[PDB]
């Protein structure tokens, strides 16, 4: 609004966690859940989830950020479908703006005097031909997450250089018949150890210099990705081989644009907040969710979201006078 | 009996034995016929139920998907642990013996034993439990049943004073009891607390009975309290009474092998479920004192499941 006590900036698990429990305490919260620069938490582009604990049969990623999102406005949280353009954390209130109202004399979209993170780290998707026809029909970016599916049980797997590829290949490799790891450029960005017990492996290959040309699958509802036409890149060779399944492991584009140094991050582009909280690298501003690049996952980035709520109350008690 | 990975308890504790038997693995989990949430009678403060979900049923929901996913889930409490070699050595209750053998051995352990709220066992706490009376005021307080009226809670600790300004967003009036005539708690915390407005401290005071509606499923209404130094005992109007005493955490397990802190939770490296033992993981509440929360139980539970699948994928190869 206008000026409000704390406001919570994407449409995560995260975000809709903290808004849910700041809501939860009548601290009136406001929620940014953006027009990704997906609409409602990234969660929502996976077809059904079964790895969150309280739903045995599985749920669609869909309706649980729906329910989500209606659990935190049911509870208060004043949640608005627009993107932050801008964030000025230099003042003592953080003053927001929105995307296609942002200017340099333009007045803030919402002030307000603590601002949660959440605003996601997708993981990079190749934008490849079939892609958008069998996305989570057989493409994903998450093999803890889309592992035990059965159209995946004893079938060829394919990965798409990073040390995010064999991390999750060599997990892969306890499902397919066969996993083969495509690698854009020869031999293996991962550091030596992981290369060593991944071309050990006796599950799974790793074919240099091929990328995947184009993804072909059935044509049906629902259909599910049975090919993948890859090109080895050093003789132009294009070649359909078998792949049930496809993981990109291109590495993950953390939404950290806004602080632009406002907030401090790190190499990879992630933002650094202390370990097993949301403090951020300055007070106010808690990150949580954005936090973490080793397990990547919605129920530790929901657990994460309470943490940033819980200390964003903690500190909103002892600002007030 | 052998297993790939251990994990010792009854949310986190099945979030980990989901992931790790998600990934394919052999992880026995331990509820224990032994020694929290299906106390709590309704659950608001859990994401993805926005009209609530009991606590039996979450817990209940949480297990037959951890034994769809396949983990042995064996209804045996877990009395001594041996870490000293390399694998890990675990025993039953009553089969615990130092000659005895050990039930499921594994290679590595995951521990969920939560840490459990202190009770009062008041007369009337086990008829109006979770009716009224709670131990978590983050999770039971915006609850209708509590808002615009009078609470009381019980504790000495930072955790009461805590709760209590937590408390005073939806009652009433929040009054709190201590035991004794001045407060275990620190110089800033009790500031903030007697400068909160709707908060009301009487030292010197225990709660002696909780006397609520009888009623098939009847609520709280009413508390006797005591002056613990006259003795003279008072019935007054609570609403909502809250536990706030110290918590009790279930690593008497461990017993000094894995690094512990003064407050007996487990010591872990912050944001991670890693022990001072390499090769055993604390997760939940046992690692968590700041939160005591569900959700982040079991997001650290799910931290303990895939550092669990990582050390038993590198110490293979
Ligand atoms: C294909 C794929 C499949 C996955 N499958 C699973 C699974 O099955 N189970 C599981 O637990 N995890 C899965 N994940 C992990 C997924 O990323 C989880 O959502 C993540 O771990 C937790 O999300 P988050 O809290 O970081 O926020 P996110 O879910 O990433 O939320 C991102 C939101 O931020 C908003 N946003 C960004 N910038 C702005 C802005 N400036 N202003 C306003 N809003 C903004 C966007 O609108 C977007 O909606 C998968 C990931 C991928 C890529
Ligand atoms: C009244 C009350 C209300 C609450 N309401 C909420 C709420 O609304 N929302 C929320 O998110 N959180 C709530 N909580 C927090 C609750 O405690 C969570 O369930 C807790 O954070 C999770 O703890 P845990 O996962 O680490 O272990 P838990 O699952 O809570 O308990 C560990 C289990 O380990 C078992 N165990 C111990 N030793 C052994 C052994 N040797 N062998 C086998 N098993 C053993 C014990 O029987 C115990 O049940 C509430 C707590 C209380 C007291
Ligand atoms: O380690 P990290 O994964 O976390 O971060 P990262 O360094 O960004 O890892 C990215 C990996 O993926 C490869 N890559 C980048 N774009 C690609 C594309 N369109 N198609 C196929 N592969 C691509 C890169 O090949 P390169 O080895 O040529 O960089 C690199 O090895
Ligand atoms: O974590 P933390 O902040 O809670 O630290 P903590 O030191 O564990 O505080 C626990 C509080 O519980 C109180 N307590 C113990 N038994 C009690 C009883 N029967 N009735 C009322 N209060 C009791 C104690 O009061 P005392 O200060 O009298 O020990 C103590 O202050």
């Amino acid at each position: 609004m206008v000026h409000t006590k704390v406001v919570i900036i994407g449409s995560g698990p995260a975000a809709h966690t903290a808004a849910i429990y700041l809501s939860r305490a009548e601290l009136k919260p406001v929620l940014y859940e953006g027009m990704a620069n997906a609409a409602g938490g990234q969660l929502t582009t996976t077809t059904d989830i079964e790895n969150f604990p309280g739903f045995p049969d599985g749920i669609g990623g869909a309706e649980l950020m729906e329910n989500m999102r209606k659990q935190s406005i049911r509870f208060g949280t004043e949640v608005i479908t627009e993107t932050i353009s801008r964030v000025d954390l230099s003042s003592k209130p953080f003053k927001l703006w929105t995307e296609w109202n942002d200017g340099p004399d333009k007045e803030p979209a919402c002030t307000a005097d603590a601002v949660i993170i959440a605003t996601g780290a997708n993981a990079r998707r190749l934008n490849l031909p079939g892609e958008e026809t069998y996305w989570q029909n057989g493409i994903s970016a998450c093999a803890v997450c889309d592992g035990a599916v059965p159209i995946f049980r004893n079938k060829p797997l394919y990965v798409i250089g990073g040390d995010s590829a064999a991390e999750e290949a060599m997990f892969l490799a306890k499902y397919g018949s066969s996993v083969t790891v495509l690698v854009r450029r020869d031999k293996l960005r991962a550091s030596k150890a992981m290369a060593k017990r991944l071309l050990a492996h006796p599950k799974v290959t790793v074919r240099f210099n091929t990328v995947a040309t184009e993804v072909l699958g059935e044509k049906k509802p629902n259909g599910l990705m049975t090919h993948l036409r890859i090109k080895n890149t050093v003789t132009g060779e294009e070649e359909i081989v078998d792949a049930n399944g496809l993981f990109y492991a291109v590495g993950h584009d953390p939404a950290t644009a806004l602080v632009k140094g406002q907030i401090d991050l790190d190499e990879d582009g992630y933002i650094i907040t202390k370990p097993g909280t949301s403090y951020t690298s300055r007070e106010g501003v808690f990150a949580c969710g954005v936090q973490d690049k080793r397990y990547r996952q919605a129920i530790t980035s929901a657990g994460s979201g309470c943490i940033a709520a819980l200390e964003a109350e903690k500190f909103i008690a002892e600002a007030e006078s």
